[PDB]
């Protein structure tokens, strides 16, 4: 004892997409063996909400419950930085212990998408690189995904966006492509997320030139 | 209470040049406000060794002890593996508090290396990217830097290593110049440190075409 709050954000791929339901999720832990009660109140910006699911209480194997309350917040208000409080009032707990999320704050910056081919010396392989440079952009959350005519690519990774010398966030990811397919002129497109982007989405295509 | 020891390995760098002296650090805190005594035993592979330097013990605001042996490693046997065991006896510990480290283990893979010009697109600005593809790299110890003719570069940022389909690492270092730089035909070089390379160095040279 005694009980923890911690308070989740949605996954930022669905505060991107209109048609998909965000939701911040509201997880107390250390509620005693003994105590069981636990109260949610939730609030946007001040005021209550009464929406929330709360789910029944999971006793865990540590001889203590875990209660879960989710709340789904809109793509209009999440992105427009509404602030989400969940309040815990426990029997253990003197004061309700509160928290508060909100998505990431700070004036936002559209990226930049760049794509670039693979150099004269990777041409040697059997395999290549396709690279999506994506900068300038803030806040860090975002999806960067590749796809070749209609259905998506497997082999590509991303690195996690890094802080650039003017507070702004860049990131490259990495396609690798047979280099059969390459020099056929298979298009490939680079498609990127971001809040910035008008609806949120943008896409860069390379070709064999 | 009580003690608790953390073994902390060298720079990766100082481990990449033969010029440096890489150390290792065994670090002790939670040691009793009362029972201050504390010994360190050392050992490479078993061995016991007695070349470390051990510093007088530093009282924290917290009302209890911390003190700190350095080990200096030679590049040889840190690259080759060896083993490096802190052993933290105090009469607050039943029995001697040991921890072991090395250098990342996992078959070494030889980085490849590329630079990429800047985009058709990034072409219209004020400034450019250079780009630096270090990819199939085992361990993900790494270091990466830009200079021109001489003295190093300010502007550039480097992404962590990611972990790539196929157990190897890779990484993008990101050099941003003045678009006035790049066209003058100012050569710019990517040079990379990684144990798996001929003397643990290589460089790639970036020229406007
Ligand atoms: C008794 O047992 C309890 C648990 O039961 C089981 O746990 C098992 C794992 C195992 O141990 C079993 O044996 C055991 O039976 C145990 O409860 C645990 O208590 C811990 C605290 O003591 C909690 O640790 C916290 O973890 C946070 C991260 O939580 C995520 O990641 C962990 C690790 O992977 C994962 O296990 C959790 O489940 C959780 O995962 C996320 O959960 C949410 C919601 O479900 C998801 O969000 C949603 O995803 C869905 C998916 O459908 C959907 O997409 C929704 O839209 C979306 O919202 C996530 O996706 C999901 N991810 C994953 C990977 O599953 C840490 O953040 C936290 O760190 C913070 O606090 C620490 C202090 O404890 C500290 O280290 C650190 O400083 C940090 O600080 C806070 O956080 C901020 C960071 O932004 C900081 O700014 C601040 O400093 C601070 N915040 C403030 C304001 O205070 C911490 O480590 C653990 O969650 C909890 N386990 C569970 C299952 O809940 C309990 O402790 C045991 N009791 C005893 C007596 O010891
Ligand atoms: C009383 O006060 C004590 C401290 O005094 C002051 O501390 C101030 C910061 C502040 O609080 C003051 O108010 C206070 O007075 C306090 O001591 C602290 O105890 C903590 C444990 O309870 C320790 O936390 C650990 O930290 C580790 C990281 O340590 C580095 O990073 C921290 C955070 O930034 C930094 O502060 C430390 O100083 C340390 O920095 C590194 O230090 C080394 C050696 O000096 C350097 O290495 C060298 O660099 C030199 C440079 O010249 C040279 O280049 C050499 O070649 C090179 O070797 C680093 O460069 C240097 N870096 C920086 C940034 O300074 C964490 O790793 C550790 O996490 C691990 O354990 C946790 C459990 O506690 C857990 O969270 C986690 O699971 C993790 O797990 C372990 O580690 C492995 C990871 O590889 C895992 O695999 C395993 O799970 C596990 N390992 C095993 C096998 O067990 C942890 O959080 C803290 O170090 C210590 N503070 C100091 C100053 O020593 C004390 O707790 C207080 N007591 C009470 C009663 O509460
Ligand atoms: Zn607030
Ligand atoms: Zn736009
Ligand atoms: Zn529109
Ligand atoms: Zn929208
Ligand atoms: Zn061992
Ligand atoms: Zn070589
Ligand atoms: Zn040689
Ligand atoms: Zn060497």
């Amino acid at each position: 004892g005694g009980p923890d709050v911690f308070l989740f954000p949605p996954k930022p791929k669905d505060t991107l997409m209109i048609s998909r339901t965000p939701e911040v999720t509201c997880v107390v832990v250390d509620v005693s063996h003994e105590d069981p009660e636990v109260k949610f109140n939730w609030y946007v910006d001040g005021v209550e909400v009464h929406n929330a699911k709360t789910k029944p209480r999971e006793e865990q194997y540590n001889s203590t419950y875990r209660v879960v309350s989710v709340l789904t917040v809109l793509h209009q208000d999440w992105l427009n930085g509404k602030e989400y409080k969940c309040k815990v009032s426990n029997k253990a707990l003197p004061l309700p212990e509160e928290k508060t999320i909100s998505k990431a704050k700070g004036q936002p910056r559209e990226p930049q998408v760049y794509t670039l081919p693979p150099s004269r010396e990777e041409m040697t392989k059997n395999q290549v690189s396709l690279t999506c440079l994506v900068k300038g952009f803030y806040p860090s959350d975002i999806a960067v995904e590749w796809e070749s005519n209609g259905q998506p690519e497997n082999n590509y990774k991303t690195t996690p966006p890094v802080l650039d010398s003017d507070g702004s966030f860049f990131l490259y990811s990495k396609l690798t492509v047979d280099k059969s397919r390459w020099q056929q002129g298979n298009v490939f497109s680079c498609s990127v997320m971001h809040e910035a982007l008008h609806n949120h989405y943008t896409q860069k295509s390379l070709s064999l030139s």
